[PDB]
């Protein structure tokens, strides 16, 4: 393949040079006039899945996973049509009709080597996230029409084995969104896909049971049994509804446990905080859409009850994770369950409503003025929009009232202070500069 050497080159033109920052925006900017080079997936399929031939010098794993990065992003622009974010819208006829044929070619082409792809780079966590970005761009139809079955089960199969290799946010993420988008079309293939995840899911929950009795009645094995198999099904259990699974329960054992005597790992109670959130989110949408009872309130306000105070507890857990976990569930609690619940004809659902106490609200300001506004290269900015999103969704139980909004005012004029006391002498001073 001639047209393997120049992808070859392009990686390395990715790689060496500093022209261009992501692959996305390479990828865009040569697709005007190297669309047809771009979208040649079986090439790029090829010098990922064969072994080097002699005389031909191998891929190193860096030029592999560039590859794989800049393969993803063709797939979105010829399935998508328009550049991506940050670049950016009427197709012509010729367009239209060339993204429809791009669909089916890379649809075709990819859920028959997908599953070869995941397999070969199996313990790649990063390979593997950026592999599980494909199946979204798929015209799933196809898996039915083109008799393709036997291409679902191989990857079915191979995201089993990813789950079960893997504890990486990302690759546990990028596998729960493949599932949820594989029963979003048919239903005989939903059928299939829901038989597999549910039976991926039973596996882990009896996993993650037996790890917790382990732990309970410790062991590294034993905390590594509950951490992985807790954060498997934490990472699932945003886009699946697995209340039919009493994971709260464990998850409230666990906290219960990490209170009273203190020795629970940290990232354990981080995982079960945030099971127990999306446990408590689930339960809210099914009692929200049905017609519930007044018992079906009560014990759904018994169990958001209880795991308030958990979270309340949670903020004087020794480590800052642990706090910042707590503090971000309780601001987003503390405003689901407001008086925002009774909006659009549900005043049924008041018995759902909280109002925080004032010693919450008090560790609520505690923590933005331990946490927030503190004292003291890549791991600096990141913290920085991790704490202005704590500041965020703090501010939004600042405008409805829900803390005492005073006292928060007073905290922030403390740390404007030096604005309002010199900025107008700086900022004059910095424009003359």
């Amino acid at each position: 393949s001639p047209n393997g050497n120049l992808i070859r080159m392009l990686v390395l033109f990715f790689l060496e040079s500093e022209l261009h920052e992501h692959a996305a925006y390479l990828v865009d900017s040569l697709w005007e006039s190297s669309q047809e080079l771009l979208k040649d997936w079986e090439c790029m399929t090829e010098l990922l899945l064969e072994e080097p031939v002699q005389g031909e010098e191998a891929m190193s794993d860096r030029q592999e996973s560039a590859l794989i990065e800049l393969m993803v992003c063709t797939i979105r622009q010829a399935a998508e049509a328009h550049p991506p974010v940050g670049r950016g819208r009427v197709l012509t006829a010729k367009e239209r009709k060339t993204q429809i044929d791009d669909r089916n070619k890379l649809t075709e082409h990819f859920i028959i080597t997908l599953p070869m792809l995941l397999s070969k780079y199996s313990a790649d966590a990063e390979k593997v996230a950026n592999l599980l970005q494909i199946p979204q761009y798929f015209d799933l139809e196809i898996y039915s029409t083109g008799r393709m079955e036997k291409h679902l089960d191989a990857l079915l199969k191979q995201i089993k084995f990813v789950v079960e290799k893997h504890v990486e946010s990302d690759v546990l993420e990028a596998c729960s969104k493949t599932y949820s988008i594989l029963c979003s079309e048919e239903y005989t293939i939903q059928n299939r896909v829901d038989i597999a995840r549910s039976q991926l899911i039973d596996e882990f929950v009896d996993r993650f049971n037996h790890s917790v009795e382990d732990l309970l009645q410790a062991d590294d094995d034993d905390i590594y049994n509950v951490l992985s198999t807790l954060k498997r099904l934490t990472s699932f259990h945003n886009a699946h509804d697995l209340t039919k699974w009493d994971l709260f329960g464990n998850c409230y054992r666990l906290l219960k446990t990490g209170i009273e005597h203190g020795a629970m790992p940290e990232q354990i109670v981080v995982q079960a905080l945030q099971c127990s959130h999306y446990s408590i989110l689930w339960q809210l949408v099914k009692i929200t859409d049905g017609s519930p009872s007044k018992e079906d309130l009560l014990v759904l306000r018994k169990t958001v009850k209880s795991f308030l105070a958990v979270c309340q507890q949670c903020l004087s857990n020794v480590n800052t994770p642990v706090k910042e976990q707590a503090f971000m569930l309780l601001c987003d609690l503390l405003m689901i369950f407001s008086h925002q619940l009774m909006t659009g004809g549900r005043e049924g659902l008041q018995p759902l409503v909280f109002n925080p106490d004032t010693g919450l609200q008090s560790e609520l300001l505690s923590f933005v003025m331990d946490h927030v506004f503190i004292d003291q290269e890549a791991n600096k900015i990141e913290a920085l929009h991790k704490r202005r999103n704590l500041l965020a969704a703090f501010s939004k139980l600042i405008i409805y009232d829900i803390v005492d909004m005073h006292a928060a005012a007073d905290i922030f004029k403390h740390y404007m202070k030096y604005y309002n006391d010199y900025g107008d002498i700086i900022k004059e001073t910095l424009s003359k500069t």
